[PDB]
């Protein structure tokens, strides 16, 4: 135990999630990302399937770990007197969807379809494991540039998935649905589908559709780029004002705009340069 186990490199980012460094696991040079979270900044704690007090983040990552690579894996974690330290996987090379979209502007539909599908798979995977992510957005998605695979990251606002109403939220306001804004109430699935609608708008227009509580409440969608009618229809569907009018994941993945998706390897060859 302790970090002669890892070799710390450059800082990768910091913000509401804490501080994430690039790292290398010494015993086999596996790339890793080392995430430090302050105890003071952790409102949400859980208990391991076997005993102790840990941040909910850790509970949730334990629940979503598997061979499936569409969600980031937690490799290990350590406690410290004032902080927790998570060791997570790190694809290489890599770039977040926010930078990628900042670089290339609005994405061609074929590449947005392939990215959005993989997100849909990642999110289904998390619902399956009893975990609701609650902060789906471009900044919380990583692209493994070689294989063309996306990884959902940053479970720091997640909660156990439940079928009753949520009355707390600490994800990202511009991705939160109308019923959270007006009532401070949402159900998990349907709030997830709305954030997915924001996400898809973002990929295909190059920016999020709504900046202010006003526009969220009203949910009128203006498209600023050429975007096909089938893609516009899917987006307006995810963004139905009434939660019960939103599509299920099955209905999203059966949408005509979602047919004939590229494989990740295909996606990198054609769109990322392999
Ligand atoms: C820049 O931040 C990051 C870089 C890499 Br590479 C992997 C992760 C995972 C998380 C997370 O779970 O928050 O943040 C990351």
């Amino acid at each position: 135990p302790l970090e002669s186990q890892y070799q710390v490199g450059p800082l990768l980012g910091s913000g509401g999630f804490g501080s994430v460094y690039s790292g290398i696991r010494v015993s086999d040079n596996l790339p890793v990302a080392i995430k430090h979270v302050e105890k003071d900044r952790i409102s949400d704690w859980g208990e391991l399937p076997n005993g102790t007090r840990v941040p909910m983040e850790v509970v949730l990552l334990k629940k979503v770990s598997s061979g499936f690579s569409g969600v980031i894996r937690l490799l290990d974690w350590f406690e410290r007197p004032d902080s927790f330290v998570l060791i997570l996987e790190r694809p290489e090379p890599v770039q977040d969807l926010f930078d990628f979209i900042t670089e290339r502007g609005a994405l061609q539909e074929e590449l947005a379809r392939s990215f959005f599908w993989q997100v849909l798979e990642a999110v289904r995977h998390c619902h399956n494991c009893g975990v609701l992510h609650r902060d789906i957005k471009d900044e919380n998605i990583l692209i493994d540039l070689n294989r063309g695979e996306l990884k959902l990251i940053d479970f720091g606002s997640g909660a156990l998935l439940k079928d009753t109403v949520y009355t707390d939220f600490d994800g990202t306001r511009v991705y939160s649905p109308p019923e959270w804004i007006r009532y401070h109430r949402y159900h998990g699935r349907s709030a997830a589908v709305w954030s997915l609608g924001i996400l898809l708008y973002d990929m295909v227009c190059g920016d999020i559709p709504f900046e202010h509580d006003e526009e969220i409440i009203r949910g009128q969608v203006f498209f600023r780029q050429r975007v096909s009618s089938e893609c516009q229809h899917l987006i307006r569907w995810c963004l139905a004002l009434r939660p019960s009018d939103r599509p299920t994941f099955e209905e999203i993945q059966n949408h005509p705009w979602m047919q004939d998706v590229l494989l990740p390897q295909e996606t990198a060859e054609i769109h990322l340069h392999s």
